[PDB]
């Protein structure tokens, strides 16, 4: 029963996603809100007949997103609640971004990406993903809130699983809207921070730093990590960034980080560390699905320890040590330092 | 908090999981790997992919439980993966290919429009109702026949242990496909005689299966239209995964044909999803609400409650005598239907 059931689960994933994508697109979590909503009331809220919306809501209830309390009356589960825009841990923008054509249409050509080793995004939309997003403000803002949604799991745990006490300054290279650094600064009140981001993402970081009340302890600057990373910090973070890039580009980024570490600086690579032998993984987001997403969108990849250490060696760096996060997060903390010779 | 988030992440990334499985099926990787351990460099030549590209796909497949990486670059199938072999007696290869084909997936890209209109999106995308289309496309017809065999194996294996066929001399399967259900029944009950009633194109697939099974001397194949009639004279009639293909008016017509054929001493066994009044999660290998939405987008059919089916029986001069369960992993029930007083 189990062997067949698992294959049936894998094969019918795309249809499950379309049900979830409809819930997010129709903003049904917000329409339902806290309490019990009548399907006839919800139908008028998003120009659908009652019968059709009832069948979608029955499906969402079967997939664990809603509960049918009485016939035609639905409430959100804890899972459905996370699609509310107003949820403190909202994954709404995460759901919209990963069900948007910009992240899904490149997967229709997964085969061609595997054959070429190059992303399919470019041919579908006319440019590399980051140039496209720099030119599409709505999607760039969606992207920033999506990486926030994903990073909450890591942000909530990183302080318990890494010792930040020895450091006075920390720079987050590709630090997004500052979700990671603000969590770290809130738990370490003597610590000062910098976010280094693209022009477009840095404006999101500025308003997050203000809203977090960290204006006096966290600087926000824009620049290009293919140029020089600003020097003199004791700790540099780089989270969910190296996996966006091929090996030649990762060497250039690590090279820029090496100049910035100088003598005393340490680099903390926050990313999936793939095992040498691939097996099922308890992480909330599958690391091998992450690998193939990075391929189709950006021409990046997830890496083993040995693989990343090889790229470190080309940048004049070495892996000191790899620290785990709780099994559900699926990211590790790779401590990287300059190579004596 | 943790569980609620994890389940939502599982639902959102189903479409990417399905693209990895679709790639495995399309590239015939299950066959290329076979019984043993296969090296990625050998498999790379068997499907015209570079080694790195294929290795990443196989590592994703290992992550999703479809195979195992015993040594770096060396892969074996799991129980789950082995069901995608064409040589497997319980193969779901054709089922996998059918449900990842444009003909079943493109209608899901307009799920919303189907919910709004209550009409299938298939017709707009391909130019005719699904059964018309398949009558005029022999390759998709043959794939469909093999697909339903794959689905029906779970019902076929269990139906004898959960229903007493001993009281009956003759059994007619109304829309019985390639004969998978009735050949399972006849193999377990040596004194039983059977008839498969199907469209002219599918009946050729059924006659092929019946001859290959050595059952020609107690299994006949008859073709026609169950809107016109069902072949009379049989003790037990079966109609499996068929009523859910049609709207209420069409179901009533099918059930009127069955009624005529039942006469006095005939009995009908409707084998289909029985939806509860309140939608909740289900341990079935195939989600019945996703079945509901597949029926909508492909055919404008639907899954139905007991009470709904009972009033459709009433309009045909039939009543539900009782409902019998199958093991929870199957997700279908056996509804006994008899002439009304
Ligand atoms: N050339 C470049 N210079 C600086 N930042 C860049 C860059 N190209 C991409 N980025 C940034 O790299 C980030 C990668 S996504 C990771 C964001 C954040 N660290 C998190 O884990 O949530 C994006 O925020 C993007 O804006
Ligand atoms: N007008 C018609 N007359 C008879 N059979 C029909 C029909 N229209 C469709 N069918 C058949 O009804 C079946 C529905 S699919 C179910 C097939 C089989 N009972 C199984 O469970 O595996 C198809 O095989 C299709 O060919
Ligand atoms: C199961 C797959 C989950 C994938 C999550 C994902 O894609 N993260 C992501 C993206 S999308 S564009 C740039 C980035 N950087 C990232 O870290
Ligand atoms: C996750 C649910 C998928 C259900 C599979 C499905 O729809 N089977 C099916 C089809 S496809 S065309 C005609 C039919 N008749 C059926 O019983
Ligand atoms: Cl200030
Ligand atoms: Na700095």
């Amino acid at each position: 029963a189990g062997a067949r059931s698992l294959l049936m689960q894998r094969l019918f994933g795309s249809r499950v996603t379309e049900v979830l994508a409809a819930m997010a697109r129709l903003d049904l979590a917000d329409a339902i809100g806290d309490g019990i909503a009548d399907v006839h009331d919800l139908a008028r809220s998003c120009d659908l007949p009652a019968d059709g919306l009832h069948r979608l809501l029955r499906a969402l209830a079967g997939l664990g997103m809603c509960e049918e309390s009485e016939p035609g009356k639905f409430a959100l589960t804890a899972s459905g609640a996370l699609l509310r825009k107003d949820h403190p841990e909202s994954v709404y923008d995460f759901a919209r971004f990963h069900t948007a054509p910009e992240t899904t249409r490149p997967w229709t050509n997964l085969e061609q990406a595997l054959r070429t080793g190059r992303p399919t995004f470019d041919e579908h939309f006319g440019s590399p993903l980051y140039e496209y997003m720099a030119g599409h403000p709505e999607l760039s803002a969606r992207f920033a809130a999506a990486m926030r949604g994903e990073s909450l799991a890591t942000a909530d745990t990183i302080a318990e699983h890494y010792d930040f006490s020895p450091y006075r300054t920390v720079t987050d290279v590709g630090g997004g809207d500052g979700t990671l650094i603000t969590a770290i600064l809130r738990r370490h009140p003597d610590l000062r921070g910098t976010i280094f981001e693209t022009p477009e993402i840095a404006e999101r970081a500025a308003e997050r730093v203000r809203a977090a009340g960290l204006h006096d302890r966290c600087a926000v600057v824009s620049g290009d990590f293919f140029d020089l990373v600003p020097g003199g910090a004791d700790l540099y973070l780089v989270k969910s960034t190296l996996h966006n890039w091929d090996d030649e580009h990762v060497v250039r980024i690590l090279s820029s980080c090496r100049t910035a570490l100088a003598d005393r600086g340490r680099l903390l690579v926050i990313d999936v560390v793939l095992p040498d032998r691939a097996e099922p993984d308890p992480a909330e987001l599958n690391p091998y699905v992450k690998d193939l997403q990075m391929l189709v969108l950006l021409g990046g990849r997830e890496r083993t320890r040995a693989h990343l250490d090889r790229l470190c060696a080309r940048a004049g760096l070495v892996i000191d040590r790899v620290l785990p996060l709780p099994p559900h997060v699926g990211l590790s903390l790779t401590e990287v330092v300059p190579a004596p010779a």
